[PDB]
């Protein structure tokens, strides 16, 4: 579908600046954005619709998680993400929000 894939790509580029905290392997959080990703947008909406629900929630119009679009996006493309952040913790993390945006 090519409107999902608008309104993924419109939610993505309003929040594309917007700084998001995700678990350290250190400790604590680091701040990571959709910029950051050195990605065009048009790479980041097709690797956004891997994530869960995303595709049915930008056919109604909902918010999308960004928060778990980004780190989804990020542990599969961003080898310095990949090694700043504690996955297991990101995992328990995207799951949450995927729960919350049901």
């Amino acid at each position: 579908d090519l409107s999902v894939e608008a309104e993924i790509a419109h939610q993505i580029a309003e929040s594309f600046s917007k700084k998001y905290a995700f678990p350290s392997r250190s400790s604590g959080i680091f701040l990571y954005n959709f910029e950051q990703l050195k990605m065009n947008l048009d790479d980041i909406v097709k690797e956004a619709k891997n994530v869960p629900g995303v595709t049915r929630l930008a056919h109604d119009g909902s918010k999308l998680p960004l928060r778990c679009v980004l780190g989804w996006v990020a542990l599969a493309n961003s080898k310095k993400f990949q090694l700043l952040v504690e996955a297991n913790k990101l995992n328990k993390i995207m799951q949450d929000d995927l729960n919350r945006y049901a």
